[PDB]
């Protein structure tokens, strides 16, 4: 019940690709730092971020090609005021800064749950 | 260890509906129950592409859903490789989605 009405919430699903500059040693480490950044973060529920390991190319379905994109954010608001609390947060501020340091480019999807 | 994951971005055939695609993916996720090898799936429309990023804005183009995949182990994913419950389930998947994108994720912390 817990699992259920945490997949529920509020979600936000980013796609990051690193500086073109950094490399993908730093990069991992910077993912990292952005995890541990995260805990206890105001009006979050959840944070996750994983690597991007590989990009399987032999689709049953027509391939969708979107580049290369290096990691996986995902955000959960456990309601409408946890986020708001987290948007006029001082510390997601700074946890936005350590984004604008490793994160090159970003694309958010806000996401609904269908079932 | 962990659990291997794979994130999908899926675009809708043109020749379908928003709410023919919507109605598509319940069904899609309902036909994954008991799925031989799979541990879970997930499937989430886009309901919003905000622009407000801070950082550059990455523009991949309309994606309609996210779906993901877990499986527990590798024995589990050549379990559901092999099996012809998987088969006809991308049968479902070649009629609902137009395009796919995958992506084999690893864990960091
Ligand atoms: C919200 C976020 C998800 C993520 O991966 O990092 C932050 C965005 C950011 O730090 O700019
Ligand atoms: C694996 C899958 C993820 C998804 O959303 O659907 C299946 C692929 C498919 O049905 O073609």
């Amino acid at each position: 019940q817990f699992e259920k009405i945490e997949g529920r919430m509020i979600r936000i699903l980013y796609l990051l690709v690193k500086p073109e500059s950094m490399s993908h040693e730093q990069f991992r480490k910077e993912c990292v730092v952005h995890f541990q950044m995260s805990a206890g973060m105001p009006g979050l529920h959840k944070y996750e971020v994983r690597l991007v390991a590989g990009n399987p190319t032999d689709t049953h379905v027509p391939y969708l090609d979107v580049g290369r994109i290096d990691a996986i954010g995902e955000c959960w608001f456990a309601s409408e005021e946890q986020y708001q609390v987290y948007m006029e947060s001082d510390i997601r501020k700074a946890w936005f800064e350590h984004g604008k340091y490793f994160i090159g480019q970003l694309k958010p999807f806000v996401t609904e749950e269908l079932v």
